């Protein structure tokens, strides 16, 4: 349109995910077009080519890591580019002033940390890439922070490609991470009205439940589900895990194939449990086979009840961690006294 370069963003599987939820520790498989076909068969100046051929990606460093070794520059019958450097910046101060110049004259503004792919002889790119019309794809995978999960926001970025000194923007690309925040409470039932115990009293030998209410994952999130645990490492001086637990859905969940499962629906049997009595654990695990027929467009979340029973007189504390898709997330901590 006519020199029109592109990013979206992807998933490891190739689907286009802008705008979806991105959970923590998620890559963003990001896709860049060099858009150079409308160059074919013109003639430049060699002062033009002087200019350079440059590719700005202004990525938000405050939330994602670039992954250096998986970014790609091809052209789109998938051949490796020879002759496109990349140089990651920290800030536009720390660049050199070719670069800094560079910039200016194209009008483009960065914020904070940057990549400039540069190409090294403008001749032999030219040459070879601009005067045969041959588009490139530069592929930038960016992994979202951890900790980024705890808090949740919104990430975007942005890129330019800058031919013969003029800049040409593309699209802004955005993104939300999902605050996954696990909660545990303390009942002595299932009943959904069931007091909660936390800060209270239980009395020797009582049987009664943890509750653990999984982190909610948001519809239109942008990969497969592939673990969602619970996992008590409780304290074995106080709580015994007497091998009984329920799991239910916390939200209706839609499948691929169109079906619904209602809020509230026994999953036990989608689940499995690892337990170890000495070191007094248990972890409930979706099976993986459950998770993959979740719609993308499905919110998801669990929670699972795990009954226990007080042996010993004291004060005793249990947390709880939620994996999502191998991050951990802690629950608040429940204490009770007996
Ligand atoms: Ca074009
Ligand atoms: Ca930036
Ligand atoms: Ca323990």
């Amino acid at each position: 349109n006519y020199i029109k370069p592109t990013k979206v963003n992807k998933n490891k599987e190739g689907l286009n995910i802008d705008g979806k939820e991105v959970l923590a520790g998620s890559t963003n498989y990001y896709e860049l077009t060099w858009d150079l076909d409308q160059y074919k068969g013109d003639k430049s100046s060699k002062e033009a080519i002087q200019n350079g051929f440059y590719y700005v990606d202004d990525y938000p460093e405050e939330a994602l890591d670039v992954r250096p070794d998986l970014v790609k520059v091809a052209d789109e019958k998938g051949n490796q580019v020879s002759g496109v450097s990349v140089q990651q910046y920290d800030s536009l101060e720390a660049a050199p002033k070719k670069v800094q110049d560079l910039l200016k004259k194209a009008n483009i503004t960065v914020k904070g940390a940057f990549q400039l792919f540069s190409a090294d002889n403008p001749e032999e790119f030219y040459k070879q890439y601009v005067a045969t019309g041959t588009s490139l794809v530069i592929t930038d995978p960016m992994t979202v922070k951890s900790e980024f999960g705890k808090t949740g926001g919104k990430y975007e970025n942005k890129a330019y490609q800058i031919d013969f000194g003029n800049g040409y923007a593309t699209e802004v690309v955005v993104n939300n991470v999902p605050k996954i925040t696990p909660k545990k409470d303390v009942t002595v039932s299932l009943d959904p009205t069931s007091e909660n115990l936390d800060g209270q009293t239980v009395q020797l030998y009582q049987t009664f439940n943890y509750r653990l209410i999984g982190g909610l994952i948001p519809q239109n999130h942008s990969e497969e589900l592939e673990d969602y645990s619970f996992v008590d490492d409780y304290d074995q001086a106080g709580d015994q895990y007497t091998g009984n637990y329920k799991t239910f859905s916390s939200l209706n969940l839609t499948m691929k194939d169109g079906s619904v499962i209602k809020a509230g629906t026994d999953l036990t049997s989608q689940t499995t449990a690892e337990t170890d009595a000495t070191n007094g654990i248990v972890t409930v695990r979706f099976k993986e086979d459950f998770l993959q027929k979740i719609s993308l467009d499905s919110p998801f979340q669990a929670e699972t009840y795990l009954q226990m029973r007080r042996i010993a007189i004291g004060t005793f504390e249990n947390t709880y961690v939620n994996t999502v898709n191998k991050v951990a997330y802690a629950s608040n901590t429940v204490r009770t006294t007996t």
